This record gives structure tokens, sequence and C-alpha cells, in this order.
């Protein structure tokens, strides 16, 4: 496992999206993980449809919340997920309108990273690619994050409330971190991204609910 990995330098990541007010972070976190695998496998980078998950994965609660796991299982059993292009994001739950012609990627199920193991999350990010993770993003400091490695000791690893994508990891001036792609738009944090503390005893529980799609 390399000291630092950034899948943005390998074209595994599409642009930062904006989930709006809809609590569909789990949808963007899943799509992001899929996009990474789609590029790694087929060689092409495509924008997948989070709206498709929000509307079709009835195992989740749409704009209310959901799990990346059900998201992945759905894509699998449904035999595909549409492209963002064929299934535009609207920001609110609507009736499932999946269209097989607009099918952009498939999935053979998912894998889960050992609960709370950042070292295992690290190796997974290097071996597989961008991974879907759940964090505690309920803090004022998290919302007004601008630069540097994020570390708020009020974060609670037992308080997971947001799903994001780990496109890599590394170190900035000795401070180990996780390169995290958010879905609050380009104006949030550092152009939609935030460097979250790595190896600081599972800060914000970034490894308590980590998973990635098999493809
Ligand atoms: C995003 N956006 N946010 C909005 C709500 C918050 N909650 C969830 O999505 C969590 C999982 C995260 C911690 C990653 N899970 C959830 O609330 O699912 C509700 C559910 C799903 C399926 C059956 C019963 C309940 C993430």
């Amino acid at each position: 496992a390399p000291d630092s990995v950034d899948y943005r330098k390998k074209g595994y990541v599409t642009p930062v999206k904006n989930q709006g007010q809809c609590g569909s972070c789990w949808a963007f976190s899943s799509v992001g993980a899929l996009e990474g695998q789609l590029k790694k496998k087929t060689g092409k980078l495509l924008n997948l449809s989070p709206q498709n998950l929000v509307d079709c994965v009835s195992e989740n609660d749409g704009c209310g919340g959901g799990y990346m796991t059900n998201a992945f299982q759905y894509v699998q059993k449904n035999r595909g997920i549409d492209s963002e292009d064929a299934y535009p994001y609207v920001g609110q739950e609507e009736s499932c309108m999946y269209n097989p012609t607009g099918k952009a990627a498939k999935c053979r199920g998912y894998r889960e990273i050992p609960e709370g193991n950042e070292k295992a999350l690290k190796r997974a990010v290097a071996r597989v690619g961008p991974v879907s993770v759940a964090i505690d993003a309920s803090l004022t400091s998290f919302q007004f994050y601008s630069k540097g490695v994020y570390y708020d000791e009020s974060c609670n690893s037992d308080n997971l409330n947001h799903a994001v994508l780990a496109v890599g990891y590394g170190i900035q001036k000795g401070n180990k971190h996780w390169i995290i792609k958010n879905s609050w738009g380009e104006n949030w944090g550092n152009k939609g991204y935030i460097l979250m503390a790595r190896n600081k005893n599972n800060a914000c529980g970034i490894a308590n609910l980590a998973s990635f799609p098999k493809m």
C-alpha cells in the first residue's frame, strides 16, 4: 500500500455534485464508488445517476436516508444503474424511472471494510479505488471547513450522519489524512473536498461503515 494515493490523478473521479436539501448523501457516496470502479474496469469515466438510487432503492428511505450497502445490492439485482444523463438528479424522491437503455454500469455486490479499521480502509482504497464511507459531519467546523487537515475533537465516531467518498489519502506537513469528496457542491470546503484526519483514532468514525462495490 503506497504512502499516498489520489485517484483524482488517475481519472477515477467525476466532478463534485450538489445533493441539494435531499438527504441523499448515501446515493452520491454509492455513485462515486461505482464511477471509480467503472473507470478502473472499462477505462471510461462516466457520471452515474444518484437520482436512480434515491427513487429505486426502496430498501432505503430516499431523501430521508439510506445505506450504501442497499444501494450496491440494488444496482446488482437491478442489473445496472443509469447514467446521470439518462436519469437526471432532481433533489427529491420520485417514482422509480429506471431505463435499461440508459444503463451505464453494473455491480456484482459489495464488500465491507472491517469495522473501525483505518489500516484496512487504507489498503482497500489502494487495492480497489475510491471507497464509500460514513462520517460525523454534524459539526460547525465541518461545515465551515476551508483548508488543511480537518480535526475536531468533538467529532463522534458513534455519530455517523453523512455519506461521502474517499478518493485517496496522504499526508500534508506530517498530518495524515483521507482525501474526501463531498456532495455539497463546489462552494463547500476546498472546492467540494476536505482532508479528514487519518490515523487519529478513527476520527468521525470514517471507517465504521466503509464499503465499496464489486465490479
Ligand atoms: C445523507 N444526506 N445523510 C442524510 C441522513 C443520513 N442518514 C443515513 O443515510 C444513514 C446512513 C449514513 C450514516 C451513511 N442511514 C439511514 O438513515 O438509513 C435509514 C434507513 C434505511 C433503510 C431502512 C431503515 C432506515 C445521511
